[PDB]
């Protein structure tokens, strides 16, 4: 069930933030007992309907998070940013991000919470990959829109963001932007991404 | 130990939390069952060190959101503010807030995580509870400093906040005013409270 898969994220971040607290050496002997053998128990589960435990700890982050968002009880309310609140990028323009746009031969993938979009009929061309996205520090957190962009501007390619879980990370969007750059290379074509991407995504 | 009681806050925090989420249902039949046994296992475990468990909860609640608070682990960081962020309501100029003041006859009680302090011997005056605080809605969430206040302007008496887990609430600030004017009623005196107070307070 779906809600088995929900459980197992909480448990697993719920997990985590045990560990975290035995990491202050906090817990007492009993407690590091539960925690030993729910790992244990937890790598079992994850085995078992196979799904690896770094991201089933990151939804259940968003999905504890999303509680600890609703109360109200008073204060049980929690206030949390640890936030270097951040800078936004912009390469495009919004005349461009809003453009009309469709694939002759369309190729669409899923991956780390992210569409990827392509045109499979689009050869010896010159596209520029534009993103609008996020950062802190030099890192990347978030993308709001990247679009694939030929010689004469035009929409060969777009990786957006998906609302499941977990969301979708730096690293995500590295791999997704891979998949996308070697894909339209496959048939002919060169991936030039912009200064900002280059100097932020990888 | 003090990792027995800070262990046992968590767990009740962190159980909170779950019960919130099998309160949107989302829990599969075997997690249901680890939130009642393990809700069993709780009520044994605080009727023994003898504590009961509104509190352990909140505590628990201050524990993990520091936990929470600090990572960094990329994202597994959270932000939260359910906040309706907060006014503030200051009775006390700060030429009254630092003041010298003493006791002839020191009276020292802590509740609800606050020093109460009082003059024992202090008669037949007319005292004003001055407090600066802060406010959501009509109800305090919070005490910053009280003093009472003579006739002439002089501390008779204080209430501050304390460092400890958990921290105090408006309800421990309305006991926390209960005590320090019954006491002070008792030994002849007639103590007025702020309207600011009034009109929060209680």
């Amino acid at each position: 069930d779906s809600n088995t898969v929900s459980s197992f994220q909480v448990d697993c971040f719920l997990w985590h933030v045990r560990k975290r607290f035995a990491d202050q050496e906090l817990g007492d002997a009993p407690f590091l007992d539960r925690l030993r053998a729910d790992q244990a128990s937890l790598r079992g589960r994850g085995s078992t309907l196979g799904l690896d435990i770094e991201t089933a700890t990151r939804a259940g982050k968003q999905i504890v998070e999303r509680i600890l968002e609703e109360e109200s009880d008073e204060a049980l309310k929690m206030t949390i940013a640890s936030v270097p609140a951040s800078r936004y990028l912009t390469d495009m323009t919004l005349e461009e991000m809003s453009r009309d746009w469709f694939m002759l031969m369309p190729k669409q993938k899923v991956a780390g919470s992210l569409c990827i979009r392509m045109d499979q009929a689009i050869m010896d061309k010159n596209i520029i990959l534009k993103a609008n996205f996020s950062v802190i520090f030099d890192r990347l957190e978030t993308l709001i829109l990247l679009r694939a962009f030929t010689e004469e501007g035009a929409i060969v390619g777009e990786i957006s963001p998906l609302p499941s879980l977990p969301g979708h990370t730096d690293e995500d969007v590295k791999n997704a932007i891979g998949v996308l750059i070697g894909g339209l290379e496959w048939n002919d074509n060169t991936v030039r991404v912009s200064e900002t991407l280059q100097r932020f995504a990888w």
